[PDB]
């Protein structure tokens, strides 16, 4: 197929980010990308615009009410072997991995993939110049001059089970402020990965799993401030994410994780933070729709915090499937933040409680629609589909006094191919 056009619909209500302390959403949105895919031997190339109005500043995708943009483009070369599944890709790009914990964005990159039965492996490099948008004239500071190069390699060693390693490196190459006019690092992520059809919807195994643990290392100069000088230090933390889902039957799962990144010490040093490339977004729950790890309201990073979980989910074929996950989240350390939620409200010092998430997800899959799994657009939608996806927070301890003590955010899209 060398076109096509996706057309969504979105309504979005989110109350009250910041838990009433400052000075909500309550929109409608639609968003048109059009896209374009040519095949020739072993060469490819695709791109996918978008163009969006709303009544407000909403997300229609996991600045300007209304804009376009430039999503995806792309070459792709897969000559240089025989296997199928191993390709090079050139240009802006999906660059995705199952946990979603390390990398799930479009960024421009050069991305080198070989997957194959027993043996799979990943390397790129990759670095933002622009967010390609008639609303945005800028980068974000903590994206303008980062450099990311990373790689994995992983093996089946089992059927279904699969064990790897992996690694990222971030290099900052811009400059902070002098005295009288927040932070350049560089770091590197060394992980090791274990999974038994951990993000596999359709296991035939009674039990899945999912254990990663991953050391942070590097320096980081942070700003003081007015600029007033800088702080240097050696970064040496460490995260984990463990996870085990029952499949009860063909339609019934259930399961737990638990996850945790380390905090604090000396000016932040043992404080974990992830790539800046993740989106924490997966098929964790055994559905084909992807949740939110930590929360479609909270939408924690794993940096001083620790998060215990529990979900069940439903699918009835290809035609639904449903989630509903609970979320307890602490602080590790109790004077530091925790960094990248998606709350913007001060904590108290002192006070691990961050506090509790209900989340559901619904969706139903429309027969029209039907993509390859090749696509990139097809881990976010196989096809039409109709999808409701809320969250409900409790702020606990650390937050205090005159906040809220609930706050949403939740979402439909209506989704339709042509
Ligand atoms: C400006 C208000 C016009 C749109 C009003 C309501 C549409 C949003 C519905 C919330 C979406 C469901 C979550
Ligand atoms: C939440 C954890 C759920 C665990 C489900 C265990 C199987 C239930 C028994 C069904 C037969
Ligand atoms: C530096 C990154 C380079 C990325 C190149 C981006 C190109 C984006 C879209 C190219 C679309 C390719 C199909 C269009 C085309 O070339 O014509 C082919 C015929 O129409 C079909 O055979
Ligand atoms: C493949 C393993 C699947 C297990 C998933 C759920 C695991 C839940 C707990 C395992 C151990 C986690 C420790 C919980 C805990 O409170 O530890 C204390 C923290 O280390 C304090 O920082
Ligand atoms: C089967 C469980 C159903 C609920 C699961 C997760 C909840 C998802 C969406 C909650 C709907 C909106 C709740 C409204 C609410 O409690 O807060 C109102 C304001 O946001 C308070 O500041
Ligand atoms: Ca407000």
């Amino acid at each position: 197929k060398n076109f096509g056009l996706d057309v969504k619909i979105t309504g979005e209500s989110e109350n009250d980010r910041d838990l009433g302390t400052a000075p909500t959403l309550n929109d409608i949105g639609i968003d048109l990308r059009p896209w374009a895919f040519g095949q020739w031997g072993d060469w490819s190339a695709y791109f996918m615009g978008q163009a969006v109005a709303a009544t407000d500043t909403i997300e229609t995708d996991t600045p300007d009410k209304s804009y376009l943009a430039a999503r995806e483009f792309w070459v792709d070369y897969a000559g240089l072997t025989a296997y199928p599944g191993e390709h090079l890709r050139f240009g802006r790009q999906r660059l995705r991995e199952d946990s979603g914990q390390w990398q799930d964005t479009n960024i421009e990159a050069l991305n080198w993939s070989f997957e194959t039965t027993l043996l799979n492996a990943h390397a790129g490099v990759a670095q933002r110049f622009s967010e390609y948008r008639t609303d945005l004239d800028e980068l974000a500071p903590e994206d303008k001059d980062r450099t990311h190069v990373f790689g994995d390699i992983s093996t089946q060693w089992a059927p279904h089970h699969r064990i790897g390693v992996r690694i990222h490196h971030a290099d900052d190459s811009g400059h902070l402020r002098r005295p009288g006019e927040t932070y350049t690092g560089q770091l590197t992520w060394l992980g090791i990965e274990a999974t038994g059809d951990a993000y596999n919807y359709r296991s035939s195994m009674p039990l899945n799993y999912w254990a990663s643990a991953t050391w942070l290392t590097g320096d980081r100069d942070n700003l003081t401030t007015i600029a007033t000088g800088k702080q240097s230090g050696d970064v040496n933390a460490f995260g984990v994410d463990l996870g085990l889902r029952w499949n009860i039957d063909e339609q019934w799962k259930a399961g737990v994780g638990y996850a945790r990144g380390s905090g604090g010490g000396k000016d932040g040093e043992e404080q974990f933070q992830q790539t800046g490339l993740e989106s924490n977004r997966s098929n964790f729950t055994g559905t084909r729709s992807r949740v939110h790890r930590f929360g479609e309201a909270f939408r924690g990073e794993l940096s001083n915090l620790q998060a215990a979980t529990l979900f069940g989910s439903w699918q009835l074929r290809e035609d639904y499937d449903a989630s509903l996950v609970y979320h307890k989240f602490w602080r590790v350390d109790d004077d530091s933040d925790i960094g990248t939620s998606g709350i913007n409200a001060a904590l108290q010092p002192g006070e691990k409680d961050i506090g509790q998430e209900l989340d559901l997800v619904v969706t139903k899959y429309f027969k029209q629609g039907l993509l390859p799994a090749s696509m990139s657009q097809y881990v976010d939608e196989p096809s039409a589909l109709i999808r409701f996806r809320g969250g409900l927070f409790k702020p606990g301890d650390a937050y205090g006094p005159g906040t809220d003590s609930t706050m949403h955010r939740a979402f439909v899209d209506f989704i339709w191919r042509f």
